[PDB]
């Protein structure tokens, strides 16, 4: 189209030298995510010189009704891919004044976590393998499927090509280009046994940036699938049938895991990830119940087993490491709408910190 | 359209440095692709430095037990049309951990062979001639045909023009155009005798470059109909009241038919290729019976038949070759889901190899 | 629409150095043309060094049943304008193996009767006014104009301008500038009576080549009117009723008509043209039927008559003619649907070869 | 719908005794009809006391430029199927101003023929199968037939059965309904080869009344298809292809035929009927040359051939009446857009009258 | 709407004793029907006094070269439930000239094989069920099935009620009451697992009379479905995949069975139709392969499985019947397509002829 479309493709840096900071934080819910743009007056490139922000902490729903003013903090930038020019999007966090971050932060006990000496001193990486569902603008169905009705059996959609399919490569492809355009450092996409769904890998990414770089790439999501016309659906199992349920994986490596003869240490750290399953079952994200039951490569709620190929296993281990000694394990319990941060911060803690 | 037609085409050499990279491999029944991109670091022109990787065994129905993993060796790379400046698309074949082959491979085969010191001192040239219909997105008859009926009797459509008798001369041309722009060796298109069937003519390639190329126009085809709404169908027979049944043919040629007085050559290599026609009719096409009936310039299940200008013989020999003393000869015998692999190696074998 | 519009519009040149020569041939009815498209290894520009091809002369209806083989020779080369770059349009005229041109050919003794040294010592000019008719796609209506109904009386739409008056003006226009651009030498457009006809003049073309330009013009013509979306028919009477019916008319010059003392040659000419009248009457058109009946400036067909400013007149001559001599004549017997190549062959015949 | 039908079946007999008689007569073209109506005091009877009426003659085309007046006949009452009641319809002939028929009456002469006394003392019977083709309102294509499209080809459609196979059978069911009501001799009816092409065989009827009774529910027919909103056409060749027409068996026996050993006179009667049958099937109406070619179950118009049990023979006696040496004998030649009363009237007098 | 259906229910009687009596034979494929029409004088209520008349058999694809006239015997007369009043069905046979049966009639020797003085002495009854899908008139789905897509599994569907359970049962309603109002003993009704199949019982007729009277409701229920336009195909696996496909099964009972210990009797029919099942499958109709093979409640083709509660086996006695030591059994291995009159001649012939 051309309507309005030449006003908003427009050069900015030839009349003015100002540049827009879209400021993103964390919603009222924990999983919705809220976004208010605001003029700059120069190109920054440091996220320690911008300047805080705030919102109506009693519309959204984060704070109570006697003072609603909720202080933000900025804590990384990434260039504009919906707008490109100097424009920069930043991830911020709640906090009330008194610096007392919201109960609904979860990013302050992370980096006080990721702060430590010895994860410093270790540097675990993650990799997570991010699983959505598009769905259609009104009837809720995902796209493609008929309406009140169902496509054939499932199996012949995995990495499909072609129409009835692939429901929708072009958001996706537009999302890739997105996140590489951006900084975020994404590594691959594929679809999946479900019609409609579809997934992305973010790669090696080091600390706290792990949590950053995917709340930011769900963000370039939700507004390239505005862009488009329909809507995401993060939850665990979009369809109540007998399709494939919606989750999460992430890789964990450390440098002593991947240094030299790490098969013991991968093989006690799941020995420790397995001593407090309880909690971390409990903290990988509502609606896992509709995922974890004993079918489709899923385990079950309340039991933990490892191996070394079954697709079963709550958690596996590359059969290349076993190859080589040294390599990662994958982590299959949490579910598509967790938050990385505190995923991330008690597999780090679990393993790292934790003398039993 | 604007919408996400700007992101999509979108320049990454600018930014960063990193490319792209999907992978294609055969399917599980055969005929069927299947692709996942991913993000390598330095842009590659040898195919031997690329990294390898798997796919869920059990979702493509090839699953070799326990052991999901099916390890895939890249082949070939060629210039992504699609998405331009330095993005690759590359051709790998299955595998399974421990070094063999999946059942389903069919290329181990066929490298071996072409590996061997006399057929690389022939280095035999094959052109093929595929001709593909193309069917509408929900009630699956071609598209142009009325919904439950049928257009005017054929005899009008064979390299028409204008409406009314090309269905979609837009698509074929993209493909023309990006197979020229990839690196396939493609020689020319035409219609054929029925609204919404085509043709186009791969090259003269060398050894097993010929179902490397013809493999990878089958994908370039897939997502360019897929980009327009269009499913495509490579079977035989499309539509079985009356019109003409898709299938193939395969030029063939050696260093000796095409350089010294050939014709007795090419007519005992007829009769050689004759003596094996069983196997030969039980290795190029499921569904081949419904094409090859006796109508429609197709020889019969039963017979071998070759002439000079017989339009009904299974092989015919070019009249310019015979003029000539030097040339090559046409093989009509495989359909149209043939598989280039085994047709390529049964008839080279079969000529240059097998002796009675 | 964006979609399939940027694999089209590519610079091959970027890339490789092929180019891609489009082949057209006259089809088995005498007026339905068809073409299929090859790849050049390097550009040309001399019709004398590109190779013959061939097409199944049973499938067309032009060849017999034995030897399908229908050898093409290339005539000449135009620039084409549907993907411009190096890559060009080339006209042929068929032929059977053995050097005998086929029964419809009509182009070998239009090239015998011109490579004569009388006429190429005289090099005769015409220009040739074709008018042609858009019809709907699907009811066979012209464009623009109701289905079962009629748009009203003729008057208001010759060289009509704004919407009721012109009803595909788009459409003219891009032929007119794709033959420009192509090497057409075609002079000018313009609207006819009934709405939806239209007109463009070829002007003056020597020698043999008017009838390649008028062919290549009506394939460009055809091509941009099957990218819109709607079908052109050349026949005499394209709607039969109270309306103007299509036809042409030929402009003839010679070296002595528009010398000194030119009005008594072309009286001469005029006079030799009456005298063998049958056989030209018989040749113009299969439509005429329809066309000339004494209505809408139209003579008749059991008639021959001459003038200078009568429309009905079969033929005349222009009044600058009359006051200052040189001039010309307007032919006005052929019909819409005439092959040139025997107009002109016999037009030029008559004037300058055959004594009473 | 609910409104609009209560009072267009409102009783008119309980309040009054006025009835509605409608006025037909033969427009100019011999192939259409036209009808008005006229109150009538008092319910009538017999056609004898119905005054004559006028009617203007310069629209039909039947009258001179002075006196454009027309006065019609009253011939046969027969019921309203569309008013019920004691409402009437009526046949009537057009009479010029001074007591003589109109150019196209084409009754006198029918009526001085049969009025005959040998005529009437051998009293023959006339039973006539004429064929119509059902087809739409704007593309004028039939009902049932895909617009630019063809449907399946011939099979289940000659007095086929079920959804798909035939194409408005309701309208059949209505006019073979009404003309039972009306006071029509229908014999009975049955589907016809091509899809929406229909039969309908008029009872044995005697003298005019043959032609009157088939003119009244062709009438009839035309008047139901026009509420119904298709459009009905008697051509013997609406479609043309490879699809069959629309003819006309008038079968033919008069006293003498059923009564004695009429073996050795039926074919005494065929050689009489084709010593003239150039002009005899030049009296047959247009469109006549487009069917007769042999194919369709047809005959040959320059070719007189008569058999026993060949539907390529222009005149056919069943394999019963032959056996039993008395009946009739089919007449197949006569087209489906003929005038009754002419065919009726000359066989009539070719049979008793007209010597070789 | 309101008019063109005033007409279609008028009174014929009222006016005139003329009676319509329609003329039924079966046509050349032996699936299908055709209908014929034509105008009685007197109401009649005995089969035999209705004339015999011919139908064109070229067409239908079942008769001699030379005479293709057929004739046609009249069997069963049923009143009408399409025009009411005095107006009947007539269910015929398809005679050639000379007395011998046509060849695709397979009612000639049932007829003798009906009565045979053992046949009629043991006066069988039998009963047949069958099922039918409802499709749609242009994609070939079944009705309520959402195009370009599958319902939910198969669920609330066998003999379901409400909407979105049940699809198109007013067909199958109207169908019920027609059918007991024409003549046809016929028993009861009830959903089908697959959305949009149906079932209808056929109740205990004699003989012949089963065959006929299954024809008659095959007859009517197609005309019914016409109305609505739907179309029905009695396919054994109308769409192969996860859905229970359509059957027939025969109830046979004799006197000896029925009466005293009928318990052996049935068992040692039963081992007496097992004897010689190869020629019985072969005997039934096409498709029934697809149907049987194994799920979907049914049998092997190969194997012979008998038993009492087993839905396994391709006999299955009620536990009501055995308990009582009289009654009949249930053939379950007809196909869907069968001809009634081949199946109940042959269960007779081989029941009491045919010995072991």
């Amino acid at each position: 189209m051309s309507l309005l479309s030449d006003l908003c493709n427009l050069n900015l840096s030839e009349s003015t030298e100002k540049i827009i900071a879209e400021y993103i934080w964390i919603g009222g819910s924990g999983m919705d995510l809220r976004s208010k743009a605001r003029t700059l007056n120069a190109p920054v490139s440091d996220p320690s010189k911008l300047p805080q922000w705030n919102y109506d902490g009693s519309s959204t729903g984060q704070a109570p009704g006697e003072d609603s003013e909720v202080i933000l903090y900025p804590q990384a930038i990434y260039k504009d891919p919906f707008r490109r020019g100097n424009n920069i999007l930043v991830m911020c966090d709640a906090y009330t004044p008194g610096g007392e971050p919201i109960p609904t932060n979860k990013r302050f006990d992370a980096a006080k976590i990721f702060s430590h000496p010895d994860v410093v001193a270790e540097e675990p990486w993650y990799g997570i393998e991010q699983e959505y569902t598009l769905l259609q603008k009104e009837v809720k169905w995902p796209i493609g499927w008929p309406v009140g009705g169902y496509p054939g059996p499932q199996g012949p959609y995995y990495c499909g090509i072609g129409a009835d399919k692939a429901f929708g490569r072009d958001i996706v492809d537009a999302h890739y280009k997105a996140c590489l355009y951006a900084g975020i450092n994404i590594s691959g996409i594929n679809g999946e046994v479900m019609p409609g769904q579809w997934e992305f890998q973010v790669g090696p990414s080091v600390g706290i940036s792990s949590g950053d770089q995917l709340w930011m790439a769900r963000y370039i999501l939700e507004r390239i699938t505005e862009i488009a016309g329909v809507v995401v659906s993060f939850d665990p199992k979009p369809i109540e049938g007998d399709w494939n349920g919606a989750g999460a994986h992430t890789n964990y490596s450390t440098k002593s895991m991947r240094s030299d003869g790490g098969f013991e240490v991968i093989k006690k750290a799941i020995e420790k990830l397995g001593l407090k399953h309880r909690e971390h079952i409990a903290a990988y994200g509502e609606g896992n119940e509709r995922r974890l039951t004993g079918k489709h490569e899923t385990a079950d709620i309340n039991t933990f087993l490892w191996g070394v190929a079954n697709r079963g296993a709550s958690i596996r281990v590359g059969r290349d490491t076993e190859k080589a000694g040294k390599g990662y394990f994958e982590d299959r319990r949490p579910a598509s709408n967790m938050d990385p941060y505190i995923v991330t911060s008690m597999i780090a803690n679990t393993t790292i910190l934790w003398k039993p």
